[PDB]
């Protein structure tokens, strides 16, 4: 009866792409980098790998570092929108995020970040999973174009959240975007209600 | 098409009740304790709270401590059964566990424990959530009797895994138990297949 919305963390709430570029440039000032307008394809490390040998591993070392996830800046409007969304009648919001392979810091820091921006009570809304298709909901707002896993027919409609890496992608017509948090997310939610 | 089984961590894979009692008795040797045969009700801290003032907070301090989750012993047969289960044709296994409120160690250590007992590739199967009803599957094997949340009609059948705290409970007849990992878990899975 309550509409259930899964909101992705990196690329939707937290500015992974911007945080990564800043920290990559500071740590590796003599390496070439990819400006955000030139990002293509979901995986940062894949595009850096194509740019030169060794750069995939150096990119990965940025997000494996302590405080990388914790120090990510919220995307404009994201905290405000999710706070409002969760406060809506008949609306349950979960934050659905996948941890990286190296798990020393990342899970912890994601909990710490949600506490910092949404408060202790919002920690109850976090779902950490590598497979988003096994989480059931009406909507999934997520910047990754292709979201697959063990469930061939997910219950959610995936709404693509615009990010530098996907902004040029033509989607298969049924598929829909949320262009930013300034865009009309309430209309998207309402289209799914009874 | 693949049968999806959610296997709970504490009380099913990891011996939380035994680990807790041992560490509580070592840290607080002059306090009364609850032998496992006398445990009743899911929440350890609630029963300790009834035993005397201040004991809820002392119990909580055990599982909030560094290395509590990591050092939990697997329950008999649990690692072997889950390894076999995941290897079965047309069978996907996820480990579904809720973190405690204090998140400094617990998420991290749960990933570390799964790596230790199941290997790096099994980390892909972990689902960390406070609300298990929003995870879709055919089965949930979990020692907690009452599992509720945002989804009023979960897709899974909850099979109650026997634990000291629930072993005397009469269930509402449709409901089923897995009595231990030595019990016939394959028959339970097969009853759900096409
Ligand atoms: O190039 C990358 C690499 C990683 N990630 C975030 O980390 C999760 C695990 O790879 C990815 O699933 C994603 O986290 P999420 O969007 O689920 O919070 C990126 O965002 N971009
Ligand atoms: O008395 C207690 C207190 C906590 N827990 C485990 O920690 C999660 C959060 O409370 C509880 O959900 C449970 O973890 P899970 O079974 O999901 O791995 C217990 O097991 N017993
Ligand atoms: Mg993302
Ligand atoms: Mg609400
Ligand atoms: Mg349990
Ligand atoms: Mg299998």
């Amino acid at each position: 009866r309550a509409l259930r919305v899964l909101v992705n963390m990196d690329g939707v709430l937290a500015d992974f792409e911007g945080g990564f570029l800043r920290k990559f440039r500071a740590r590796f000032p003599d390496q070439p980098f990819i400006a955000l307008e030139d990002r293509r394809g979901f995986w940062v490390s894949e595009q850096y790998g194509r740019l030169r040998p060794g750069l995939s591993e150096k990119a990965i070392s940025i997000w494996e570092s302590k405080n990388f996830f914790f120090e990510l800046e919220p995307l404009p409007g994201a905290v405000e929108a999710v706070k409002e969304m969760a406060s809506l009648q008949n609306t349950d919001v979960f934050i659905c995020t996948s941890p990286i392979k190296m798990f020393k810091y990342c899970p912890y820091e994601k909990y710490a970040w949600v506490e910092k921006y949404f408060g202790p009570d919002f920690l109850e809304q976090i779902v950490l999973t590598r497979d988003k298709t096994v989480v059931s909901a009406d909507l999934l707002i997520d910047d990754r174009p292709d979201i697959t896993g063990a469930e061939p027919t997910p219950s959610w409609e995936h709404v693509l959240f615009t990010a530098c890496h996907n902004q040029h992608l033509q989607l298969q017509p049924p598929r829909r975007r949320l262009h930013s948090w300034a865009d009309d997310w309430k209309a998207i939610l309402d289209s799914k209600r009874p």
